[PDB]
RNA sequence: GCGUGAGCGAAAGUUUGAAAAGCACUUUGGAAAGAGAGUGACAUAGACCUGAAGUCGUGACAAUAAUGGAAGUACCUCCAUUUCGCCAAAACCAGCCUCUACUGAGCAAGAACGAGGUCAUGGUUUUGGCGGAAAUGGGGUGCCCCCACCCGUCUUGAAACACGGACCAAG
RNA sequence: GUCAAAACUUAUGGGCUCACGAACAAUGGAUGACGCUCAAGCCCAAUUAGUGCCCAUUAUUCCUUUGGUAAGGGCGAGAAAGUGUAGCCCUUCCGAUGUAGAUGUGGCGUGGAGGUAAGGACGAAGCUGAUGGCGUGAGCCUCAGAUGGACCAGCCUCUAGUGCAGAUCUUGGUUGGCGUAGCAAAGAUCUAACGGAACGUUGGAUACUGGAGCGGGGAAGGAUUUCGUGCCAACGGCACUCGUACACGAGUUGUUCGGAUACUGAGCACAACGUUACACCGUUUUUAGGAAAAGGGGCAACAGAGAACCUGGGAUUAUAUUCCAAAAAGAAAUUGCAUG
RNA sequence: ACUGCAGACCGUACUCAUCACCGCAUCAGGUCCCCAAGCAUACAAUGCUCUGGUACAUAGAGAAAGGUACACUCAGGGAAGUCGGC
RNA sequence: ACUAUCUAGCGAAACGACAGUCAAGGGAACGGACUUGAAGGGCUAAGCGGGGAAAGAAGACCCUGUUGAGUUUGACUCCAGUCUG
RNA sequence: CGGCUCUUCCUAACCUAGCGGCUAAGGGUUGGAUUGUUCACCCACUGACAGGGAACGUGAGCUGGGUUUAGACCGUCGUGAGACAGGUUGGUUUUACCCUACUUAGCUGGAAAUUGCGAGAAAAAAAAAAUUUUUUAAAAUUUUUUUUUUUUUUACUUGGUACGAAAAAAA
RNA sequence: AACGUGUCGCGAUGGAUGACUUGGCUUCCUAUUUCGUUGAAGAACGCAGCAAAGUGCGAUAAGUGGUAUCAAUUGCAGA
RNA sequence: CGAAUCGCCACUUCUCUCGGCGCCAAGUACCUUCAUAUUCACAAGA
RNA sequence: GGUAUCGUGAGGGUAGUACGAGGUACUCCCAUGCCGUGCCUCUGGUUUCUGGAGUUUGUCGAACGGCAAGUGCUCCGACGCUAUCGCACGGUGGUUAGCCAGUCCCAAGACCAGAUGCCCA
RNA sequence: CACGUCCCUCUCCAAACGAGAGAACAUGCAUGGGCUGGCAUGAGCGCGUGGGGCCCCGAGGCGCUGAACCUUGAGGCCUCAUGCUGGGACU
């Protein structure tokens, strides 16, 4: 299960998807936003990066991707808006602040205290490439877990 | 499965567990799923023995061409051993090492006295320092100074602007 | 002189030198660099001065190892007559690089076997390891698994499908490149309402195809793709609520359509006969008595020849020149037999 | 003439194509036949239109350089370009 | 106008020893690793095409091999066919 | 091969510049006809139409005329297939999205060049104005007085800020 | 700082390894052992209450009959 | 926050061609504290 | 320590060139070419302001208004972009034409104890 | 948390994207007007080839009519007039 033990059991909500059909890549960028910040603030960072308002600062896994203004924030000039799976994050956190409420836990106190997006075995499918070639398109979906503790 | 055809022709261990007891019920989700709960000796045994490498994620940590060698040192050591002996320093003995003669003032020249050095030399302890820790050793990480041309290859000659070389596992 | 150990730029040495000087034409730039000029240059000599120092895998010496088919001594725990081990012990001496290659090895390690000895559910193998320890080393051993779940190490002998970074090696998996290159051919969608968990559906708008059509039927080919309901896990290279996808249930109706029954054609080939070591060949009639009540049998055209049916339907989710029911919606034609 | 009975077999869905066939594919390629409107026009050219069909070809924002184009325009000169009016 | 560019979705390939600033030098005789200098904070986005003797394919050139195959022939050795007896 | 394109470097200097052949690499060194060309030769201009290097600079820049495989023609050679550095004609020009260079474009660290607390300033060495002298809170922590700024009732380009006043707050 | 690098702890991906092995390979043997026009081998199509494949069978169709054997088959149902 | 460092100064701290002092009594008189900190060991002190 | 502003300028880049005429055989003039740095008033080019007009075929029953012809086509066409096809500009000092410095361009990884504004829980 | 920076939003002397410049209740944006330009005389009604039986049909023409329309938008002018008016991140 989860790579981290949450400090508290009872103070804390975990959530998680395998096998969610998200990029890694993207997934892997804008749940690691998330990692150390409140629950309302991680709600609020995904409508807004839902909306183009804010970026999620892609870090590690950059690549070619183009710059934008909105990264400022992040310390960083690359930047992006993934939607399916920031959607997907909120969709997870959904699933933890109901994790948390059944716990008898404050959602809207709560933290993030860990995110894990480990990439998920691959589904394959067939490219048709120039002469006569059939190269590989896989997609990488990613296993996002993580849990939030509330202060005590 | 492939080929008009003659023909070619795989991969696949259902090896979960003793048994299915194969996760009822609650909870969120449109769902997939998740959080509890339950079964079982174990579910990081969940349709699955084991569970490597490589690769990746994450936490913590040390940090600032690579690798590499040598030697230290900084920090860390879930390591070893030892001590309730370890680090030192001085001495003694031994070893070892260093530091007249002739000639017409010179040499082609010989010892002596004295003193010093030293254990990465041998034997003799002494004296202090340290003693949940200390101590020596190993390990890890960094640094420092220094050394250091990618390997295999055929070749007189490879660092070669010569060939082979992304990673790992099994063979 | 610094880099660079050493003349912390020594000489209480000689000369020489002003601009270069320090063994074997074109990217800017090379006494190695700097810099040096009573030199840090050159010739000469020197070593503290008319009274040296620095650096080797070298030498010497010391320690250790290994080898010697080298020289001796010996036989609190040990003292083995010994090539070789954890070497029987001690002493002394000499050697040590090395590609191709040769050889040694009580050398390492693997699967198996004959033995021996032992271990294991108080946890075997395997795997993990700032687990140390041992060994020159191949490696072994221990520790720890908050690893595993049932086998198995030692030792001597036997055996081999026995040791892998490299073969553009094989096979599997994974990777960087990389969320990149792209997904830019055929002009196009917009709107509201509804649906839905969130693209479809309808209306409107707008275009397009433009009758050699993203039209309506067929052949070949395909063979369930058809249709409805559901579904959307996977697939539909974006998405889907939709699909030629998935699942379930349906669906194709003929006296007349086409085909065969029933033509011949380019052709083919059974029979027979012949040839061939052999029929899996050839002629296509057979030296041949092919009639069963002049030239054997057959096949070969779904575009040739042949060929009795038309419409209407309020008849389907899907078939109709095929379905319709007694007023056959009906109307025909046609074949066979039979009937007045 | 009539009437009576009988009229058997197999095919029959769907496709026929920038997603149903062949091309490893829903591949811009290939693949026989038939029907085929209106207007302009000499017309089956071309353009456009009723019918029948489509709106499926991933989309969005904006409009660096360099490109692709079944896109143009360019003063004065007019092949001097280039191997060659490509 | 479509690309490219930036976004949402989706998402390869080639290639890949390791890397990757230069000048001189030497050197397998044109270094990214070596010697000596000179630079160089790191990470980026879009271009670009100089270098990486960039990739592509065990050079189609050439030579070698007591290797092939095609063709030729009054090469050697033959074998059908033909004709003659 | 050549060209084109672009840069760059050299000089046994063509022009320009200074001299009196010398120095001088600064900047410049043309457009065309023929031919693939280079080269040469021509025409015209020009101050001049210099010579070279950069992998005979430069094909993941192009072009593909030369060279140019298969097709074919001719001449010669060959018995022939075929050969000819003889001629003729026709004859796929692939890939950057890597690294560096470069070109723009951003971001962020950093002075023990990320550390040490390892401490160096092109600084000053009671203050200001005209080295010395004078002026800038006082009196018994709090109170009073003075000065400056903000708000309310002429000179600046001309809307809005300054000095005027008066009051309040701060030093 | 960031990225990136590195160690460690967990976790994912991966499927090695080890154990397992109703399989293979090889050797050997045995016998009342050798198909078919009395329709063979092969091919087709079918048959189960739910059955695609595989197996079994053949419109008597996962079987009829004889024999032995016994109380099952077993996913559900069914006797 | 434990650190390494171990001379100072307006007598050098100008120029152009034995600086002073400090080193254990603020002084040359040894008045006078020093131990066991038990013979090195970072000076245990600045 | 933030943030902001004005600057410093080590270092690096670096460019002007040629011709002609006049004037008198230097100075001094005046044009031009090339180069370079810009700019777009004018002039030219460019139009997807499809601006306005005209116009062809199809089309909307017709006029109007459109619409389709992948911008239908023709004329004019602002903004803008741009052209030696327009226009402006191209500076010194010091040393031995060179060269260096400057002007000019980038300029603190040249880490600027330069200045400055604001806040420094 | 201060100051403040940034994002979102608006503008463009900027611009591939970042960056830039600005704004930050502002004639800021929006329409409208006026203007400057463009084109070139709209719709609509009210001389003429001939033609049909005083009117009707008539391309073209005339008049209202330098009209109509367009004029800032990748971003002409005018305040002229009316209209509409902060949140987040960070330290
Ligand atoms: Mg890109
Ligand atoms: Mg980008
Ligand atoms: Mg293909
Ligand atoms: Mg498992
Ligand atoms: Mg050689
Ligand atoms: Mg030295
Ligand atoms: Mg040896
Ligand atoms: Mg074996
Ligand atoms: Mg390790
Ligand atoms: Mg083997
Ligand atoms: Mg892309
Ligand atoms: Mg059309
Ligand atoms: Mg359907
Ligand atoms: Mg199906
Ligand atoms: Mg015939
Ligand atoms: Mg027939
Ligand atoms: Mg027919
Ligand atoms: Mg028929
Ligand atoms: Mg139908
Ligand atoms: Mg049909
Ligand atoms: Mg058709
Ligand atoms: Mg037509
Ligand atoms: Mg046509
Ligand atoms: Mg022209
Ligand atoms: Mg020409
Ligand atoms: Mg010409
Ligand atoms: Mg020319
Ligand atoms: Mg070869
Ligand atoms: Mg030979
Ligand atoms: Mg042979
Ligand atoms: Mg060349
Ligand atoms: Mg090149
Ligand atoms: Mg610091
Ligand atoms: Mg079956
Ligand atoms: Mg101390
Ligand atoms: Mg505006």
């Amino acid at each position: 299960h989860y790579s981290r033990k949450p400090q508290v059991s009872s103070k804390s909500a975990k959530a998680k998807v395998s096998d969610l059909r998200c990029h890694f890549k993207n997934t892997f960028e804008t749940a690691n936003v998330i990692n150390g910040m409140p629950l309302r603030k991680a709600q609020q960072l995904y409508r807004q990066v839902l909306a183009k308002t804010r970026c999620i600062p892609f870090k590690r896994y950059n690549g070619k991707i183009g710059r934008t203004a909105q990264a400022k924030e992040w310390g960083q000039t690359k930047g992006r808006w993934p939607r399916k799976s920031v959607v997907a994050m909120l969709s997870l956190l959904k699933n933890a602040e109901a994790n948390a409420i059944e716990k008898g836990l404050d959602p809207n106190k709560m933290v993030i205290k860990h995110v894990q997006v480990d990439q998920a075995a691959r589904m394959r499918r067939r490219t048709y490439r120039a002469h006569g070639r059939i190269t590989p398109y896989m997609c990488s979906p990613c296993h996002v877990q993580l849990f939030m503790t509330q202060p005590q």
